[PDB]
DNA sequence: GGGGGGGGGGA
DNA sequence: CCCCCCCCCCA
């Protein structure tokens, strides 16, 4: 799971734990892939969501 | 093909513009779906890249 | 690529199947965004069909 | 495995 | 809407 940033892993991290209890998702193994993958969908939405902000 | 920020619809055109040409791919209905999906990989790529820089 | 009723992908694969062949068109990475999209083209036209069909 | 973000098409 | 891609991230 590495990242083009490392230095980032805080961050993202927070962003993580955000997220899934936003969806109530429980990251874990004992959970399906709809389920774990939702949140790293709304990860990469919102990185890129921040991104095009600061290019606009 | 509505962007998260259509705002940035300018700034992400200039982005895509720009990384064909240093992919050497000629954007078009005759270029194979992989040349033409590329450049779009690279600007995802680069946007979430920016993102956790400009971040963490 | 999800569908709209993930429970049609088999009958889509299908059709897929079948409109790539009447169009003596390779499905792939290397084939031509034009050639691949055409089967798409037909897929949504005989969908629609279908739906106006068994509508009255 | 999944979700999401982009690229090029066709109907 | 469907087709073919590429990338990122979660697990």
């Amino acid at each position: 799971a590495k990242l083009l940033i490392p230095q980032a892993a805080s961050a993202i991290e927070q962003m993580k734990l955000e997220i899934a209890s936003e969806f109530g998702v429980q990251l874990g193994a004992e959970t399906t892939s709809r389920a774990n993958g939702s949140v790293g969908g709304e990860i990469t939405k919102r990185l890129v969501r921040l991104a095009q902000q600061n290019m606009g």
